[PDB]
């Protein structure tokens, strides 16, 4: 498989964004995710939307930082965010979701985690941290974003939309009374933050929160 991912430069160092594509309905979209250096080797946040790139996204990774995967966050149940956890449970990698995610991906008959997350609680590995939270329902019931403190990043995941999204995606599973009300929980709550990587399309330019909330009463 073609190597079309795009692993942007990154925030102080460490933290990464990255872009990977899938091609649904005739049409190529982007999701973005993220993936942050320790010195214990690299966190995952979201995995590639397309399984085949999985070892090639890990391959990269080992070239350009000589350090492997060790952990695997999930911020929902989606292909785009959890995808097939086995590839990653399959190589002792720790993978990690909430139980709603869990219970998502089991109904689906997907691979869950191995280990579970506690939202709102800092997680370390070889020197780096992050706070995986969950402020309401909105993209999905499970939606939880993902705060990098010595970064000031927020990964808004796809609770957040960009500012060049025209439409709100995918809101068969999306609870749009309570995203608005969750929105405005983290816009108050992230006012630290300098930088929000929306779930899909463009993550540079600002204004993905107030574009969200736009899209919402539209
Ligand atoms: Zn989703
Ligand atoms: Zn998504």
């Amino acid at each position: 498989q073609v190597k079309d991912f795009v692993i942007e430069p990154p925030i102080k160092n460490n933290l990464h964004i990255y872009k990977t594509f899938g091609v649904f309905g005739g049409k190529e979209y982007s999701a973005n995710s993220m993936y942050l250096v320790t010195k214990k080797g690299v966190v995952l946040f979201d995995v590639p939307w397309e399984k085949v790139q999985y070892q090639s996204l890990m391959d990269t990774i080992k070239k350009r930082h000589n350090l492997p995967v060790v952990a695997v966050f999930a911020t929902h149940s989606h292909d785009d965010r959890a995808g097939d956890l086995s590839f990653f449970n399959n190589k002792g990698i720790k993978t990690y979701a909430t139980a709603k995610t869990n219970e998502f991906l089991k109904k689906d008959g997907k691979a869950t985690s191995t280990e579970i997350i506690k939202t709102g609680k800092p997680y370390r590995i070889g020197g780096e941290e992050f706070v995986v939270d969950f402020l309401g329902e909105g993209h999905t019931a499970d939606n939880v974003v993902v705060w990098f403190p010595k970064y000031n990043v927020l990964d808004g995941g796809c609770l957040v939309k960009s500012n060049s999204a025209t439409d709100l995606g995918y809101i068969k599973e999306a609870n749009v009374e309570q995203w608005p009300k969750t929105i405005n929980k983290l816009k108050a709550k992230y006012s630290k933050a300098t930088l929000i990587i929306p779930g899909h399309d463009e993550w540079k330019g600002g204004g993905h929160v107030e574009h969200t909330l736009e899209l919402l009463n539209k």
